[PDB]
DNA sequence: GAAGGGGGGCTATAAAAGGGGGTGGGGGCTCTCTTCCGCATCGC
């Protein structure tokens, strides 16, 4: 195909293995914001990795915004150290990547009306609700947002192989509905 | 001050986290016959 999707966002969850005091973290953490009325977690941001992480009292933390697997793990470790630097016994346990978001362009307009007809079992095109066709691939459990402009967004992948594999499967299908 | 324009939020997509709140599902017309009541009567 000659086109490789580029990851736009990765969601990874890591357990620190120790209960944390959310109020204490907000007071001392540099960028943390805690609003129990709004959300029950502590939202923190670190610019150099350019990622955002949510910290819960149970010790589990979710890291989002990383553009690569290495960045997500590095960003998650940095957040854990910040909590550890606050006097808590934070660790890096069962780090896992929960979601990978990738985007790409096929460089040609797509006839979404034709695509849904031939793939009604997997496609879902509702212009009233969303201007982009939602494709649910089965062999890889990846949900693809195909747009008339040609932009394709892949999400729900656990590994980078699924993102590339999913695009390889849909690209020939899109080529058959080129506008 | 009406109208077009610009910027931005909303919509859906996945996923994790944890808890509050929303939602749904149990539980403390005429004639005839029968029955009841008041009365006067005797009885003891």
């Amino acid at each position: 195909s000659g086109i490789v999707p580029q990851l736009q966002n990765i969601v990874s969850t890591v357990n620190l293995g120790c209960k944390l005091d959310l109020k204490t973290i907000a007071l001392r953490a540099r960028n943390a914001e805690y609003n129990p009325k709004r959300f029950a977690a502590v939202i923190m941001r670190i610019r150099e990795p350019r990622t955002t992480a949510l910290i819960f009292s149970s010790g589990k933390m979710v890291c989002t915004g990383a553009k690569s697997e290495e960045q997500s793990r590095l960003a998650a470790r940095k957040y854990a150290r910040v909590v550890q630097k606050l006097g808590f016994p934070a660790k890096f346990l069962d780090f896992k990547i929960q979601n990978m978001v990738g985007s790409c362009d096929v460089k040609f307009p797509i006839r979404l009306e034709g695509l849904v007809l031939t793939h009604q079992q997997f496609s879902s095109y509702e212009p009233e609700l969303f201007p982009g066709l939602i494709y649910r691939m089965i062999k890889p459990r990846i949900v693809l947002l195909i747009f008339v402009s040609g932009k394709v967004v892949l999400t729900g992948a656990k590994v980078r192989a699924e993102i590339y594999e999913a695009f390889e499967n849909i690209y020939p299908i899109l080529k058959g509905f080129r506008k």
